[PDB]
């Protein structure tokens, strides 16, 4: 059975490396300088300035409500990116429809969160597949409340990225964040969890073999899904009190609709 | 790291101080439930008068939470004396030692006390009393709610099925986590853990065979005891705002 788990294994790394824009790998060569051509810097507002007549940007009148839209509008892409490499994990397509609706409704937010990290170091994170880096230091000073919204990101990735996990890793990991049977109203747990279970082998058989000197490294990542839950969490609890506070924040009601998450 | 023979060698010690830690193992809990037996059974809580009752055999809401309140008390200080025992941690930096606690006993706490639980009630009184969870859900003010939570979390954890053998492994790496807030060495505390760790796979492997990635399944089970404790606190304290009750000291510094 091992060499169906290589396999199983094999088919998410193929189909992860064609559902994203920006690979860990190709991320890790722009972020260490170890790459090709250097990314556009964004360390103040001038810099934001010029980087919008630079580069392609998810956003579209204050500085800090713009920023935070732009990661908004990003997520509404990586959802798309996410929910087309779930169908590729077999088993999924067959599970009931509302069941796929829901795991992905509950799902997308741990997903982003940990793709991000692949994107981030201590210093900052690429944006707009590579061809930018925005730094920690510019997203951490904006005004109010949204410089605190943006430091937790980083204090994650941080500390998820000292795993040192590669994108074959990744593929399986995301795939079991995705078949977790626990979430609200689901309607038929036992498949999501028969996926689950072999996902997990998987993922325990490439952590093994891809990391051999990282001792119970399967399991520390598991503990990761800690982190996640948290961190979704009080995500939703900053959510509510920006929302609650910025009517600065106009937009278009069928952008309002599009993001409505 | 370690050959297969000292992990069940550990996993022996971890379950014999397990036994001498605590009053009411899982396996008596079980007997005292399940039933069968003239001898092991209880008196029964499921309203106001039997709550009377009960006072001559083994505010009302209030007097339970007192109840729950003392208990958890001893329980820290049980769960305190089995940390004692997980070889390595006494040897740690004294600060973590608090810290390690400070934030795992609830999380064990949790655990164990789904042990006393069935979706009916639960055991007290050193199982000589059972207080159903209908009676419990249905107390007033904000003290109802407070009750249901704890069985909502027992029914799905004990639907694993581990016996205390496990449990008593499963509860050092709980207190062994190097993610805690503030700990000043991670490194010797994630040492002990992944001895405690690879126990726990050895033992779940051989304890249940054609259970397959329980290992994975209980480590998941981490992230339920996270979310609950945390509710758990944020409920406590909108119930300070309206009961002037008291908390006894070792619960009042472990929230701070
Ligand atoms: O294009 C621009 O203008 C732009 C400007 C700033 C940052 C980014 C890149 O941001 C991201 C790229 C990717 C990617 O490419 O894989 C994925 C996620 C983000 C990102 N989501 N997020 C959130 O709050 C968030 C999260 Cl974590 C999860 C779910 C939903 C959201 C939300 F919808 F609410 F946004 C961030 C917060 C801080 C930072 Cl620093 C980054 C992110 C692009
Ligand atoms: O003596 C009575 O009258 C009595 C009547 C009902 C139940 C119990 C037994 O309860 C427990 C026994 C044991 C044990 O035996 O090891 C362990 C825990 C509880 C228990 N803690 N708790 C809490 O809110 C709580 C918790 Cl989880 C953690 C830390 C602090 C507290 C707090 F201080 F705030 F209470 C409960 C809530 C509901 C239920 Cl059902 C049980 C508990 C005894």
């Amino acid at each position: 059975e091992s060499a169906d788990l290589r396999a199983l294994a094999k088919h998410l790394y193929d189909s992860y490396i064609k559902s994203f824009p920006l690979t860990k790998a190709k991320a890790r060569a722009i972020l260490t300088g170890k790459t090709d051509k250097s990314p556009f810097v964004i360390y103040d507002m001038n810099s934001l300035m010029m980087g919008e007549d630079k580069i392609k940007f998810k956003h579209i009148k204050e500085v800090a409500i713009r920023i935070f839209q732009g990661c908004q509008f990003r997520s509404v892409e990586a959802v798309q990116e996410i929910t087309e490499y779930a169908k590729s994990i077999p088993g999924f397509v067959n599970l009931d429809l509302n069941d796929q609706v829901t795991l992905l409704k509950y799902g997308v937010h741990e997903i982003i969160y940990t793709m991000l990290a692949s994107l981030m170091n201590k210093d900052g994170v690429l944006i707009s597949e590579g061809q930018g880096f925005m730094t920690r230091e510019f997203l951490k000073s904006l005004r109010k409340p949204f410089g605190d919204f943006m430091e937790p990101k980083f204090e994650f990735a941080v500390k998820f990225n000292a795993l040192e996990l590669d994108d074959s890793d990744l593929a399986i990991f995301i795939a079991v964040i995705i078949l977790s049977g626990d979430r609200p109203g689901l309607l038929n747990v036992k498949p999501i969890e028969d996926i689950q279970d072999n996902l997990l082998q998987a993922l325990e058989l490439q952590l093994k073999l891809n990391h051999p000197e990282s001792s119970q490294l399967f399991a520390k990542l598991l503990q990761k899904m800690t982190d996640l839950r948290q961190i979704v969490t009080e995500h939703v609890q900053l959510l509510q009190v920006i929302k609650k506070t910025e009517t600065d924040m106009s937009l278009h009601p069928l952008l309002q609709e599009i993001y409505k998450d």
